[PDB]
């Protein structure tokens, strides 16, 4: 079923998500990657509409992979006896976004301004079907380097969208708001507001603007490189400390920062190629 399907590469990387490798589909060598998951690993689970006791990701993937997005694609999956098996589609030329970063520092604001928007896309795609990823940092983000189109990656700290208060959080604590840092209590929408933030000043500073517990709760913006005052106030308001303080997704969409945004292939060409 698996071992004949598809044909296995390197691995490209593992940690608290499981071990994820390179991959071909055998039938018409379609690019892939093959992530693996212990069931002694996973503490949330769901169920299909089939009934069938599956990886929460398995659920939040199959609700979000219907049509084409921003959002890494569930091509298939697998139940082994001690594990999971996921099929992801894989972009080709693709890198990372954290590793992006990296090599370039600081991202001119022109590129911050494509790349957020299309999160901001992708992460309400996901709100639309009932997906809340949880986890949204540069490291869950691939760059399509050909077509400058981001993809969301890794459902694996997600939940069902819901308008009740969250009180358990899987997803990477630096990302994480201070609600939740104070009262272990979070509501969705406006903690992804918090998460996406953090990932905008990632992109326009070159790193996160917080590392520990103390300076999440304190909330204070510093800015370690030259940032726009509409960008700096963009943040600032993503980060407001009282999660009603935050903007929607359409107040960060129509916020003055995010007008004229450059289509994704005028991105690779302009920012990439
Ligand atoms: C972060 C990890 N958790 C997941 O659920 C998932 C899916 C991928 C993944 C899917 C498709 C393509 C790639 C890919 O091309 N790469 C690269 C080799 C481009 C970076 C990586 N690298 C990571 C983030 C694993 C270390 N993951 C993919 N990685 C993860």
């Amino acid at each position: 079923p698996l071992e004949s399907q598809y044909q296995v590469g390197p691995l490209l990387g593992s940690g608290g998500f499981g071990s994820v490798y390179s991959g071909i589909r055998v039938s018409d060598n379609l690019p892939v990657a093959i992530k693996h998951v212990e069931k002694d690993r996973i503490s949330d689970w769901g169920e299909l509409p089939n009934g069938t006791r599956v990886p929460m990701e398995v659920v939040l993937l199959k609700k979000v992979s219907s049509g084409f997005s921003g959002v890494i694609r569930l091509l298939d999956w697998f139940e082994r006896p001690d594990s999971f098996v996921l099929i992801l589609e894989r972009p080709e030329p693709v890198q990372d976004l954290f590793d992006f970063i990296t090599e370039r520092g600081a991202l001119q604001e022109e590129l911050a301004r494509s790349f957020f928007w299309q999160v901001l896309e992708a992460v309400r795609h996901c709100h639309n079907c009932g997906v809340l990823h949880r986890d949204i940092k540069d490291e869950n983000i691939l760059i399509d380097l050909n077509r400058g189109e981001l993809k969301l990656i890794d459902f694996g700290s997600g939940a069902l969208l819901k308008d009740t208060v969250y009180t358990d959080f899987d997803g990477t604590r630096v990302y994480s708001p201070p609600e939740w840092i104070r009262y272990h209590r979070y509501h969705g929408r406006s903690a992804a507001v918090w998460s996406l933030g953090i990932l905008l000043y990632d992109m326009v500073c070159g790193d996160i603007p917080f590392e520990h517990d103390e300076e999440i709760i304190r909330g204070q913006v510093f800015f370690r490189q030259r940032v726009s005052s509409e960008c700096q106030h963009l943040i600032r308001w993503c980060l407001a400390l009282r999660p009603s303080d935050r903007p929607t997704f359409e107040e960060i969409q129509n916020h003055p920062w995010m007008q004229d945004v450059l289509l994704p292939q005028e991105t690779a060409e302009i920012h990439l190629h």
